[PDB]
């Protein structure tokens, strides 16, 4: 029984080896800055692989998901899926909010035009790797291509490209042909880099521990970690069981009992999109989902649901301004909530530390963009569980808009 499950206990063998080792090399052992780099070298490996298969993995699920739906009844899952990540965000962000208030731990407009701007791209190729930017000056706007995937566009064109090669019938079986193999072998190379994962996490985990020199900063933030923690175990054990439970009339933590390896895993990477193939299996196979549902519910739930994010900035811009003694008024509240919703549309194929999401909150609400470093130390503890927060809630609304679905699933029955 061990061989079949053989990757899952490595890992957890080797996060307590990764806690063991930086804590022994922390205390007994003194580094410079260019040793600490090069001792977190096996990490960054397994992080460039990730980046690297982000890409085709993204394109050709979202392709072949749409394209295996009917035209007739595409648009109703669609709207449904929407409905719920919007309903589940704008919940996480009030939360979010009325527990920063109560326990007191302590321009704009052109960033929304540029997100706008990302979702009609110029160029398909330079999309791949490069974003859009305006910045103002002495007042005219001026542009600016930077470096970074442009996963908004991507997907808005693969949503597009899909439909029209569903609707055009045997003209275009080649293609969804083309797209599905490819689809295919992504996930085959997903899991062999999962077999080499192990050694990555466990240098990462140390490299993470050994950066921390003063140790009374983690003292200091103490209850700026238990508002983020709480929120989201609050929106993880409260919020969503008893919407799916509304919904759905089944047990909420037998789905989260069957998802537990994906949640896991995705514990363990802290990226969404990389626990795609995990999250599949144990949706279609544990939770007997239907793959049509879930083929495409799960990719876009990635690129556009995040829940715990929206938590964590919201949390964190409310922190900072108290930090600074700013008043925060009626109107001061409602713009964080909405623009902590909107800060960051489609932010899933960058698996790594962004801080330009809470820079637009933090001008938004008119506060200097330098006091990230301040709490820019804990990042890389809750980003974990952020991220698990995250494929949790879009492995419930797979099942819920599966439920709600059941005579668009009936009418695809017959024509198959
Ligand atoms: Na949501
Ligand atoms: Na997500």
């Amino acid at each position: 029984f061990l061989k079949n499950n053989w990757v899952l206990l490595s890992t957890v063998a080797a996060v307590v080896l990764g806690i063991t080792t930086g804590v022994l090399v922390r205390e007994h052992s003194n580094l410079s800055t260019l040793e600490k780099f090069y001792f977190a070298f096996p990490g960054e490996i397994l992080m460039r692989m990730l980046k690297l298969i982000i890409l085709p993995l993204i394109i050709s699920s979202m392709i072949t998901g749409v394209a295996a739906l009917d035209s007739n009844v595409s648009g109703k899952i669609g709207l449904r899926a929407v409905v719920y990540y919007f309903a589940t965000t704008l919940i996480a962000v009030i939360l979010g909010i009325v527990l920063v208030v109560s326990i007191k731990p302590g321009s704009t407009v052109d960033a929304m035009l540029d997100l706008i701007r990302n979702m009609f791209p110029e160029n398909l190729v330079q999309a791949a790797f490069q974003q859009y930017k305006t910045k103002r000056e002495e007042y005219k706007i001026v542009g600016m291509y930077s470096d970074g995937i442009n996963v908004l566009g991507l997907i808005v064109f693969a949503l597009v490209f899909g439909l029209v090669i569903g609707k055009m019938g045997e003209k275009g079986q080649i293609l969804v042909d083309f797209f599905n193999a490819l689809s295919d072998a992504t996930m085959k190379i997903v899991q062999i880099i999962m077999w080499y994962m192990p050694l990555g996490i466990l240098f990462l985990i140390a490299g993470c521990i050994i950066e921390v020199e003063d140790w009374e900063i983690f003292r200091k933030l103490g209850l700026y970690m238990a508002t983020v923690l709480t929120g989201l175990a609050i929106h993880s054990i409260v919020i969503l069981p008893l919407i799916y439970f509304i919904v759905v009339r089944k047990n909420p933590f037998r789905f989260a009992m069957g998802m537990a390896q994906a949640l896991l895993t995705a514990l363990m990477i802290s990226s969404s999109s990389a626990t795609l193939p995990v999250t599949f299996r144990c949706a279609e196979e544990n939770n007997q989902v239907d793959k049509r549902i879930t083929r495409f519910v799960l990719p876009v739930g990635a690129t556009i649901n995040m829940d715990g994010t929206a938590l964590y900035e919201a949390v964190a811009a409310v922190f900072i301004a108290q930090l600074n003694d700013l008043d925060l008024g009626i109107g001061q509240i409602i713009t964080i909530s909405i623009t902590a919703t909107s800060a960051s549309i489609g932010a899933a194929g960058v698996p790594q530390a962004g801080l330009v999401t809470m820079v637009i909150v933090l001008s938004a609400v008119g506060l200097p963009a330098e006091d990230v470093t301040l709490i820019i130390a804990v990042d890389c503890l809750l980003d974990r569980f952020r991220t698990m927060v995250n494929v949790l809630g879009d492995a419930f609304g797979t099942g819920i808009v599966e439920k709600l679905s059941k005579k668009e699933l009936e009418q695809m029955d017959v024509s198959s």
